[PDB]
């Protein structure tokens, strides 16, 4: 089997992206955030604080005929940014992009921090990590990708990201259309639950590659790229007025910039970031300071190729007995 869903930008900054997902019977669709960051299927439900719930589509499960309640079981999940949800879990039927498991564990939220309410666009999170990294108790469950593996024609997934457009999240099937030239194909370490992986080195707009091992992890949850503090001050060493600012929280630019694309190696490989993609706008409506796209991952202990650096390339995440990331240019 397979299945093809279309994933949409939130805003028009790319700061996410939604892919309806049909949950229960009669299917309940709802637009979650697919997190190859994170292994937990999680929803605004019927069980959801009232208070914390402003305009998401929420799962009732008691209006499913296949949902069950899984007895006992409860999730906490703290997320890098600092947001974090929890509550307890139904198993029922969950469909993307016409690819179906039976008996997923759907979290269903029971509280939810503030950056999720203020979120009216996201109804939830489908994460796609290692299952190993699940935060159900006491009986940990499987990610959506984890239980179709075995019925997938391949198992695979992919991602194609968009830049200010929608894109493709593919289950089971390498689409040789989506892509130019060829895949090539890197090892993944599972030993952290993340896809892992080593970046062969970095280049800054027309210069010259810099072949040097960065350590991180693909994941389509983090809006941005997240490097090491040599790297990033490299970048932005390059646009005129670009500065660390602690007020804002990182790199911001002046807006009247044009940026230079980021090169990163994979293998012998190269994906080149448009300038453009690195471009977050102002920092508050009307300023003419902008905020950089690639941002310095000292502090939170992993380098992180995020929506940034991913939507530059057609990204397979093989699932096989050894795990490994391709990459291509399109
Ligand atoms: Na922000």
């Amino acid at each position: 089997s397979t299945g093809s869903a279309t994933t949409t930008p939130i805003d028009s900054l790319d700061d996410a992206y939604i892919t309806p997902v049909q949950i229960g019977t009669p299917a309940q669709t709802l637009n979650l955030d697919f997190d190859t960051g994170s292994s937990d299927l999680w929803v605004f439900s019927s069980e959801t604080t009232a208070s914390e719930v402003d305009g998401q589509t929420i799962y009732t499960p008691s209006k499913s005929t296949t949902a069950k309640l899984l007895s006992g079981a409860t999730w906490s999940i703290s997320y890098g940014d600092g947001s974090s949800s929890s509550g307890d879990v139904y198993t029922d039927t969950v469909s993307v992009g016409g690819l179906t498991v039976t008996g997923q564990a759907v979290e269903s939220a029971k509280k939810v921090s503030s950056s999720f309410t203020e979120d009216s666009t996201i109804d939830g999170l489908l994460g796609l990590a290692f299952s190993t990294l699940n935060t159900v108790s006491p009986t940990q469950q499987k990610t959506f990708f984890d239980n179709a593996k075995a019925s997938l024609d391949s198992p695979v997934f992919t991602a194609d990201l968009g830049y200010h457009a929608p894109g493709t999240y593919n289950f089971g099937f390498i689409d040789t259309t989506a892509y130019t030239g060829s895949i090539t194909y890197t090892a993944v370490s599972t030993k952290q639950g993340f896809w892992e992986w080593t970046s062969t080195g970095y280049a800054v707009g027309s210069g010259t590659f810099k072949s040097t091992s960065i350590d991180g992890i693909a994941d389509t949850g983090t809006t941005l790229l997240y490097l090491p503090a040599t790297v990033v001050s490299a970048y932005w060493a390059q646009v005129s007025g670009a500065k660390s600012s602690s007020s804002v929280g990182g790199y911001v630019f002046p807006c009247s910039a044009t940026l230079p694309s980021f090169t990163f190696g994979v293998g012998s490989a190269r994906i080149v970031i448009p300038g453009d993609y690195i471009d977050f706008g102002p920092i508050s409506t009307g300023s003419s300071s902008c905020f950089g796209g690639i941002q310095s991952s000292a502090g939170i202990g992993i380098n992180i190729f995020g929506d940034v650096a991913l939507k530059a390339a057609f990204v397979v995440f093989n699932g096989a007995t050894t795990p490994t990331l391709g990459f291509a240019s399109k």
